[PDB]
């Protein structure tokens, strides 16, 4: 039902045209400013060629208002379980020495566990001493050795990526319909720009956009929803904190690669002569992920998941009052010489006057061929454009008025021959 | 030695579905290795602080 | 938190009927310890006694 709202004509300073045999195409190279439509309305721009029938339209529909995030710092984390090994070695056998075991390093390779393989995981080498002699199970009276090969591995199946926000960028899901008929859906926020077929569009002035996000961190799951943490972002992974084991990619967590950043002095060791029990103190991320899962309630913003791209949005009320900039980069716009006549008919009218949303109207367009409709009032203040085709449809759009008793004669034309048309309806007063 | 933090540990004797029992333990939020899989904690609101001078 | 990691659990249906009896019922209500109950289970095959209320 919603359609074009703020419809203006482009200036002739950045719009040139040329005729080359019954086909008069026009170029577009410049920057133009137009008022952005409300929730549902479109920011259409009328383009006039060299005559009256040559009229095009650039539909830019506004879905809704969103508050996207600006990702800056992020890392991959998850739950792990230590899987350590043990191999008691007697003295004077192999590489069993008291000075070698007491001064045993972490990343020092050993000939005992040299048969497992040099894997690329979070591994470490440890050594301990026990008892020797015939009373324990060795030859020499010196205490035996205890080589321990500890390596971390992923015990669960999923992973998590913890990120943060620095500012709530007021993102507006703005789809653009080209002149030929192709629809391109993009987004604009703060002052970013995109690449379209006709050129490039960006956001001018931003009214909203509240800050205050560096004191909170978000958690993203591949398929279990989102979450929220009431604690600022942690820089370095200190010992004894949620985030002491971080990686870089998802495969580094699912496969437990050796390129992950971890904190030293974490894997404990409880030697029991022959048995071994290696434990850690890693905080389970699913606990915080479950206690505070989105949606929640923070101050006055409804936190949820963003559509399309992978991000976290925020719902907030308010009207629409920003502007949009249409930057052209040499785009060709052509149109046929002779079009097909059309027949319009009034249907209904219900909405508001002098409002930001604008009243909606529907017309019964009846034609035998494709093209476009071009209608306007008397003083040239309001304009009506609707796509026409073969058959009888009901194209609808948005019209603005400053009187509850709407009664204005329109002149619709799809090929150059205008015809009178009268509309009527009662509107309501709202801001 | 000394104790910088007291971790609340709960010794659990997990019995498998077939009938095999396994005596393990869980502290703070650690995990172990069982036949059916792994087990961990969720809530741990018990601890003793101020043991650095002992 | 019971984290299952793809473990196979098989069981054969159609077990053997049983016949239990009441013994005693002591303990506490709305308490952290929970009241205890004992039953005189008398069966002829290895299985389980799944009892429910109304």
């Amino acid at each position: 039902d919603p359609g074009c709202s703020e419809l203006i004509q482009a200036s002739s300073r950045i719009t040139t045209c040329s005729t080359e045999g019954v086909n008069t195409k026009c170029r577009l190279s410049g920057t133009a400013l137009i008022r952005a439509g409300s929730v549902g309305a479109e920011a259409c721009l009328m383009l006039k060629g060299v005559k009256e029938d040559q009229t095009k339209f650039l539909k830019i529909k506004t879905v809704s208002s969103e508050l996207s995030c600006r990702e800056g710092q992020s890392y991959w984390t998850g739950s792990f379980s230590p899987k350590c090994l043990s191999s008691r070695r007697c003295h004077l056998v192999g590489e069993c020495h008291v000075n070698r075991c007491l001064s045993w390093r972490d990343n020092e390779t050993s000939a005992e566990f040299s048969f497992v393989g040099e894997s690329t995981t979070m591994r470490e080498n440890k050594c301990f001493e026990q008892c020797g002699g015939w009373g324990c199970g060795c030859f020499n009276v010196n205490p035996s050795c205890l080589f321990v090969h500890t390596y971390l591995q992923s015990v669960r199946k999923e992973a998590l990526r913890v990120f943060n926000c620095i500012d709530w960028v007021h993102k507006l899901t703005l789809e653009i319909t080209d002149f030929d008929g192709s629809v391109s859906t993009i987004d604009l926020g703060a002052s970013s720009s995109r690449f379209t077929n006709w050129g490039s569009v960006s956001l001018s002035l931003d009214a909203e956009g509240i800050s205050g996000s560096n004191s909170f961190s978000f958690i993203e799951s591949p398929g279990k929803g989102y979450a929220i943490v009431d604690e600022p972002f942690s820089e370095i992974p200190r010992q004894g904190f949620l985030g002491e084991i971080r990686c870089n990619s998802e495969s580094s967590v699912l496969s437990a690669h050796e390129s992950c950043l971890r904190a030293p002095n974490l894997i404990s060791y409880k030697p029991m002569i022959d048995q071994l029990e290696c434990t850690t103190n890693l905080i389970d991320p699913f606990v915080v992920f479950e206690r505070g899962s989105l949606p929640q309630t923070r101050n006055d913003k409804t936190f949820a998941a963003s559509k399309g791209n992978r991000g976290v949005q925020a719902f907030s009320k308010g009207s629409v009052q920003a502007d949009l900039t249409l930057m052209f980069d040499n785009f060709e716009v052509d149109f046929v010489g002779a079009a097909v006549s059309c027949d319009a008919a009034f249907l209904n009218l219900t909405g508001c006057y002098s409002c930001n949303a604008g009243a909606r109207v529907c017309l019964s367009i009846t034609s035998t061929g494709t093209g476009s409709l071009s209608a306007h009032n008397k003083d040239g203040s309001l304009h009506i454009v609707l796509p026409s085709e073969n058959g009888t449809k009901d194209q609808c759009q948005i019209l603005h008025f400053t009187v509850p008793e709407v009664e204005e004669e329109f002149m619709y034309s799809c090929d150059g021959d205008e015809r009178p048309l009268l509309v009527k309806g009662t509107l309501i007063a709202i801001d």
